[PDB]
């Protein structure tokens, strides 16, 4: 065998579908309507056509051998796989698609290639290619963007087709609106036949209208309906296409609005331009560094079963220089890592001082940290990456004069990258083994004696 | 009886009465600026005038015989709803609707079917028939395109119908811009008429204008308000088709949004591709097997009351295998189903580890997942649907060595759709019926000692 | 005083200062580009720009006569609100725009009357009234929509003027761009050169460009300029016109989203076409009888101690028929009226059931409920408007064989609107007086013994 | 060294360096499609060209001198700064956009400028200068729009000088599509020649196409995706415009929505016009003064360690005013500025009544309060500024006969802004340091005997 539709092999196989789809959504209505391009390259068409044929066939085979989850199981049972790809829609229009039309080239001759066009009932595997694409790209918005782009373009290129069929019906150069003589050479051409009524239609679609103005009722009608198609068409997509600049600009704009807030609060306030330019430099590291997006707001629609592997997979840099997790336990660390709550921390920014309620731990991801004088110069420790503080006024120990309050005060020197964790967390985490507790107080007790 | 506006009669008359409506708000103004048309079918547009006024009055007689909710209770007296109907403004508008102004027909004669014009001013019902269809069909979206196209023709037949009339006053074929001559055999046909109007009309409105322009000072002001007309009312219309659209979107948008913000955070923290993929996949089977919409938020805008028969519709496939639900108390499974938060699992998660905080139980909605060894392939035992797992470690029991901790290691054999039922809330509501619980820990013991 | 700015008489001024002022941002401009305009009527331009100016003087009066606030009281004292106006940017532009410069009509002569374009810095006034009306009037979205139609033809008039100045400096009829030549007695017309210079600028500005191409190289920078200015500035526009109709639509666009995901939900989920048309019959209830909206979000932006108020006036209708509120302590009643969730039950919703956690007690705003017997039909009790029933398995009460237990089960006998009164609300609101407690339990014991 | 890219130093380079690129990406097209501007002005455009050069020159000096951060600390290491340019993707286009390709003048000749278009590879610095400039700049909206117009205006004459090079390969006045013939008087200049490829440009990327339709079918194809590149990247820019409008409007319109709900709510309740009235006079003083906005919701991005030092500086007015701050520890008031409220009452507004829940305390930031007698008219002690009351009922206190009841009734005369401090968070807080606590004490056993 089966093909897991999960797997790359199916997204492959959507890639190598989409083709001949897409192919076959473009072509078969030019070459119904431009007969000159169904004719002039008829041995080229008839081994295009063949192949989307064959791809088509190979893709009702991948249909049939395509596994679907049943018990959250792929089911891999052959016979299965044929009954619930008969008994969905997808089978019908497969087949609708696939049916030998191509035998009506006989009684309608050569110069009739829209009897392919049931090939167009597969557009299903050229959307599901889309959305899988979507998902899995890691440009969404290119390839979002590049789908309305051909969207937009299939419906010009549809359009331009159905002026020149209409111009055919009515009678090429019958009137100024149809297209012109077939039997002049400049507008005989098919090259020209095709570019002008892709001209047409793209003066109608986008409403511009600066085409020969109808003749004929049938004229009139269709301009007017074809107008209206623009307007309406044009507007859903070229929106569409404003929604996901915006989906582009989200993050970026939301984060300047944001600044903005701040700005017009401060200048209301009338803060200082020292407060305001800290600020203003606060935001201009956030977003510099790449730090304007919160981890816990995109990563919560993860599951917590995957959340937490993502999170081991950035943190294990930092969570194997501390020293209680991966060390004592070894599997602790995941107990934590979903709760762990990244900060960032301005340099000079007192992060504990002392004579305060010691409610976090704080383990530095980036950054150095002093452990100061309270004259606030005198630096008498210096920490580095894998340094943990603010562990000792978590924790219950014999002899602290201190209870509750920091033991020295922490400052940032530069911008520390920290993972406060919560006085509760930590309590509620250490319960299950307290193999790392003892030397998590060795430590504790070691440094509240000197 | 009364006719219970709730009802499906009511909303079926709805629908017969906007046909007349829609039909008046149409045609009115094509026959009263379209001479011929009021003349050459005017057999027709008798009967089909006639017939919506006999319409109108059974709509008139509906709405006497319409209850009305006071104190929550469908209002049945006959007098109670011919006064609550008078005293509406609706009457008002319907004895205007329906005055005989067609007696007018002998003064003005046959070629001024504008007196009835007040026809239109049963708009409200035909409003209110969309309004009721919008909420009850199947296909929002496509009902509410489908009325902003019938507002763009009906806006785009009404300003064909106007520059028609403003063609006649100024005299047709005084100028370039009015309509040509009638007695022009192509420009004087009924057909070529309305259709060039239409034309001029989506020229004007879409702000394409590609037509004569202005000679008169009457010609400039009407083109000029009639430009801004479109510009303003088709921006209006043609950008709540753009918000259509984009709440068409929404889901699948928002669904892709939270896959670009995972898929930029994994990249920008160069997540490995193994997890990437892993990723990936859970979002390709989340939307796959259409589990992005979480039934919490959509549900919460429903009744509770109502909610929980919605819940229980949904979920009696499964909360009959359980052993709990449906029973012994038999009715247990209404306290608890508004509480059984949906959870999914990939392949291989483990979704109980021993040693762990029993805080949660899960009820198997579709799955397999297997009751394994701690070595982690060796499966011990395979639970299947309607199985239950995580209750023992929620109850307190006698002699067990494991308090508050997992008997076993329970994972996920592929994607498993599972009822967490949380520990305070299983606590909560079994102490009504303690009936089921002791069969629970009967469970619980078995278990427990083997 | 003093006028006090929030007062009706400074709205009413604000009226009658923007009078002029609109006055002056429409016509200025058009006389000093339309000389004809200003030398024709001259006799009744001279007249309003009298009467502009004395309106403009009484308004810098009254902002002498307005008062601020400082400590939050109206300043009274005149010299300090001399002051406070002279202070201010206001009174710069306002002596900016009273500069007598009507004197340059003797040097410049009666023909030019952009002098008195300095008038048009009375704007803020303008702009004021507007900002007020929004916010005062009773139809915002009406008059939002009014304000966009008043900019877009204010844009477009200027844009006319500047038009027929720039066709006035090249010179009349010098090239097909310009205006025509004035000596044509068609094209002579102040009429014909207003309402021609309107359709050339709404032509520009809303992007049609159906006018005379440029020929020289100013007339090709103004229409690059001005085509410029139109897609920009009208796009500004007209889409602040689909901003407003969206949030004209906010509400029932909300609400509709949510009935499409709900029904999306219940189609996915196969849900019994019984229950979804509960559902159904559930939404449209809550759109006809007009519940759709929650008052609790939307007064959570008033001041509590002004929603107290707002609840108050709402509420007293059914609070005076409680028997708990407004009798005993007759003061009560704003303790928990802020509290008070409004509930909305279905016709037949068993609200209550026996033996169930009696955690709220509620206070039937409008709908017949029924105290029925478990049987199901058996009506005991029908408990009308002011009834308030589930209160006695709140309290503590002495020989209750059923503790924290529904002693009767209450149905919904039609749509049932209540206020549920939470049981810790009742418990923390009664501390304060118990002289209504002591007949709360009076009727407790009562129904307990009954 | 170095350089502190968060300095003014950088941003001024920024900006020194955004002159030469934008230079670059409006002039280089410019001078190789418009050869007359070339040729003209070569003495000129040779200066600017090598002016621009020299300051790409030192632009990557800067880049060399410019630290990054590692571990949160200013990098300033020469080395390693080189380093660090050379490893980004940054020093490769820096070297491509100056290589020497004006060697090339020696070969193509000096009518060949395009040979410097790989100056456009700078295009990076432009635009750090500009997401740089929108989060310094205290008017982010207009440089936003500024800089939209300045992208569309950059695109259209980009689309101006390719239509001008099209014209020249097709040959000038081959037909009648391309540019007229150069060696016309008019059509020669090169003033004419640039400003009338503008045009075309404008109606072309405006999608008004105004302009002579295509004769031959490159002219057509490139008309087609010239007409599709307006439609899409001018309604990206033009509704990006919208956006920015939008967000413009986003407090003013969020505030107003809010009043629309409210007046809704209040005309379908048929709230009186009393309190109609007092709602709007609330919403008129909430904006008139400046006070929709609330400073937590903005504020919260902050910084903890920034936000305080904001709060601070903003507060530290009354804050110096109040007894307990600033005066007994001269620090506690950092461990509360975070956490007072910042509440608005409306004159006459009882914040406090005998008998109450003491939950509260309130320090009076601006506005008269009164200490009333509860009659409601006698005011016993006026409380201006700095004032702190609702403080008595929160302490535990010997001798009080009113335990947890407020002393006294407090009204506001006029609109008072008061900072509303819980009683937990007092109580929290006030547990560090007593020293404040004893004479807070004091003044409630003062007033308690009083
Ligand atoms: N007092 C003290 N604290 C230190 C030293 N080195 C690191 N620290 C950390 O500084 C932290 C300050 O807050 P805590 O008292 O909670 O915990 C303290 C320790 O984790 C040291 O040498 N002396
Ligand atoms: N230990 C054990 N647990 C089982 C078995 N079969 C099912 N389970 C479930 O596995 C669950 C693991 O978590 P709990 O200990 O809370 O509850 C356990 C039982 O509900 C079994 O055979 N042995
Ligand atoms: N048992 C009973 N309850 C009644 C009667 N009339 C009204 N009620 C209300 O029905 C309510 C059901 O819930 P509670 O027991 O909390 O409170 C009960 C009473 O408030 C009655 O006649 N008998
Ligand atoms: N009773 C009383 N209260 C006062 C007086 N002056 C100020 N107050 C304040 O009024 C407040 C009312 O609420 P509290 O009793 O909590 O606290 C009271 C005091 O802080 C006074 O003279 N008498
Ligand atoms: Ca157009």
């Amino acid at each position: 065998v089966v093909i897991d539709p999960s797997g790359n092999t199916y997204y492959n196989w959507l890639f190598c579908i989409t083709l001949p789809v897409m192919y076959n959504w473009t072509m078969v209505i030019a070459r119904a309507c431009f007969d000159e391009l169904q004719s002039d390259y008829l041995e080229y068409w008839l081994i295009l056509d063949y192949v989307s044929d064959i791809v088509y066939l190979i893709d009702m085979f991948v249909r049939t051998r395509t596994g679907y989850l049943e018990q959250g199981l792929l089911v891999k049972e052959e016979l299965k796989l044929i009954n619930k790809y008969k008994s969905n829609l997808q089978f019908k229009l497969d087949v609708l698609s696939l049916i030998p039309t191509d035998l009506l080239y006989f009684k309608l001759g050569w110069n009739y290639p829209e009897i392919r066009l049931n090939r167009l009932l597969r557009f299903s595997r050229m959307f599901e290619f889309f959305q899988r694409t979507e998902t899995r790209t890691n440009y969404p918005n290119i390839f979002r963007i590049s789908n309305l782009v051909m969207y937009i373009v299939i419906i010009i290129h549809w359009n331009a087709c159905v002026f020149y069929s209409i111009s055919k019906a009515i009678g090429f150069g019958n009137d100024t609106w149809v297209y012109p003589d077939i039997n002049d050479p400049e507008f005989g051409r098919l090259a020209r036949k095709y570019v002008y009524s892709l001209y047409w239609s793209t003066l109608t679609l986008t409403t511009i209208g600066q085409t020969p103005p109808p003749v004929r009722d049938s004229e009139y009608v269709f301009v007017v309906v074809d107008f209206l198609i623009g307007v309406l068409i044009f507007a859903t997509i070229v929106g569409n296409i404003g929604s996901m600049i915006s989906n582009m600009n989200a993050a970026r704009a939301e984060f300047q609005a944001r600044i903005d807030a701040i700005k017009q609060y401060m200048h209301f306030r009338n803060v200082s331009k020292d407060m305001e330019k800290r600020v203003i430099k606060w935001f201009d590291y956030l977003w510099t560094n790449k730090k304007t997006v919160d981890e816990k707001e995109v990563l919560k629609y993860l599951p917590d079963k995957l959340r937490a592997e993502i999170a081991i997979n950035v943190h294990l840099d930092t969570l194997k220089k501390v020293r209680i997790f991966a060390d004592c336990e070894a599997g602790l660390l995941v107990e934590l890592v979903l709760k762990l709550q990244p900060q960032v921390y301005s340099p000079g920014d007192y992060i504990c001082k002392k004579g305060d309620i010691g409610r976090e731990m704080y383990i530095i991801k980036e950054g150095k940290l002093a452990v100061v004088a309270d004259d606030g110069v005198t630096q008498f420790v210096v920490l580095s990456d894998g340094s943990y503080f603010g562990e000792i006024s978590i924790l219950n120990i014999k002899g602290s004069k201190a209870g509750n309050r920091r033991t020295a005060n922490i400052k940032s020197i530069g911008y520390s990258d920290l993972f406060c964790l919560s006085k509760d967390d930590l309590m509620e985490a250490l319960t299950e083994y307290p193999d790392a507790k003892t030397m998590l107080e060795e430590k504790g007790k070691q440094i509240l004696m000197k």
